């Protein structure tokens, strides 16, 4: 098939990083990486208080660093940010080394299709 | 544009339906017209607290006939079951007065979806 | 933790036991168990072009699909219907081996949350501000 | 009454408001105000083909677009980006005449709940039983 990520889903998998990222207060800021980064950064912010979310594009003490998923540009996060907690919502097997944290483990042949990218439009009939 | 129905939403109309409807021991059972009339029926059967939905096909007191849409089917419902509570989620200016009960009005030109003939797919960016 | 189901995902389990049941040429009809196989069956009917719908409360099966949204007694519905083909969406260890053919394996004590008895409403953020 | 926003109808909403927003080529990049216009501006990003999406807490303007969830004070937005495309998704009545370009038109009075405030749950049948 091909790994689906639906918004409910997607947002249920945030809830539950934010929920591990507690006590709230620890946090200065979030940094979402453009674009896959800047939902989930976006939930996180709503799940954690953070009133504002701060937006990077690639080629910190306190800060959260997010990005959607974790393949290989992991890389340049921590040249930039040395300090800061970089997650991710998944990862797969190259990358799991990588961030700090994350949430769901897809398999490195995995298709993952994200919600942004989607929409619900009609779909024939099988038969 | 085209009136796309999605399930959360159509779940939300047939919740108001359902609370429409109490008391719910006032009901013998429900029955449902192939295919559109299955959903909603079921729906309804889960907020009232009935256990099983009948489902008729076409071409009762204390019995709620539902259908999802009436356009112009509703001859034969009332033919066949004189004394059932004919409801119906979304209604049209023609069907309306067939209806003993609606939720949603929609303009007689309005192309409606349904979330059953939809799917979350990918969908090309507009740029 | 409860395996959550949403109403997108069962959509894509359900069309993906259509595939597995074509061509539809060879079926009769649909009959779906009240209450939660309904809604399956209402999908199958659609995918495969099934116009009609029967439900059953609990013709001898021969080219009917009997659907049913779970299984973990399957027993009476094969007594009921033996020659027909009986198909879930989800299915448990120790009912797996009682289905025809089914979708997504549950583990025998995961708690699954149906769309049917979730909606969409407000969540307080989990720090409370 | 509120008006009700899911995640699949505010993505239609946004890709309505990309296609008036065409063609992308005009546009310098996209200042998402925190944090509500934050994903419709990360939906704009990947309609118009945007890589990146920027954010204020509250450059003349001049082919930028700024983008906030919902309108009712902007006059703050326009003051700090003067030729700058002010757009939302939602507008309410006092709001309306303050923004570039909006999609959808909400009475003055009435609540919207967006779909980051809300999730799926269980919700209890409203009979009781």
């Amino acid at each position: 098939e091909k790994y689906i990520v639906t918004w409910d889903m997607l947002q249920i998998h945030a809830r539950k990083l934010a929920s591990r990222l507690m006590p709230s207060e620890q946090w200065k800021g979030i940094i979402a990486v453009s674009r896959g980064g800047l939902v989930p950064g976006a939930l996180l912010a709503r799940e954690l208080g953070i009133r504002h979310v701060d937006t990077v594009a690639i080629s910190g003490e306190g800060f959260i660093v997010i990005d959607d998923l974790v393949d290989t540009t992991a890389v340049a996060i921590r040249e930039m940010y040395p300090k800061a907690h970089f997650v991710t919502i998944f990862a797969k097997p190259a990358g799991r080394p990588l961030v700090d944290d994350y949430v769901v483990d897809i398999p490195q042949d995995t298709w993952i299709e994200q919600p942004w990218d989607m929409g619900v439009v009609f779909v024939p009939p099988i038969s």
